[PDB]
């Protein structure tokens, strides 16, 4: 049954804890995507934003070098064959 969800997941859907890393996954809300671009910045300090580029076949990425005890804002954008970016997933986390 729906084990009520069973969070089934289990293992800290968040593994890459090292350096307070993050493991976020999304859906290629588009097959015309030529690649993906992930952006994460401190929701507090507002430091400078960082970008990570992944292939159109990528649907998940691990963000390392994160500052423990800090909140980061993550936004995944898919790049179309025209170079257009579209927000497919936006979420924040607290190392």
């Amino acid at each position: 049954g729906p084990l009520g969800s069973h969070l089934v997941a289990t293992s800290e859907s968040v593994t890459e804890i090292t350096a307070s890393s993050f493991v976020v996954s999304w859906v290629s809300a588009s097959d015309t995507v030529s690649g993906f671009r992930v952006e994460y910045e401190l929701s507090e300090e507002g430091d400078e934003p960082q970008y990570l580029d992944l292939p159109s076949t990528a649907t998940s990425v691990n963000i390392p070098d994160l500052l423990p005890g800090r909140k980061y804002i993550v936004n995944v954008y898919q790049i179309s064959e025209d170079g257009e970016q579209s927000l497919i997933l936006s979420t924040s986390q607290t190392t």
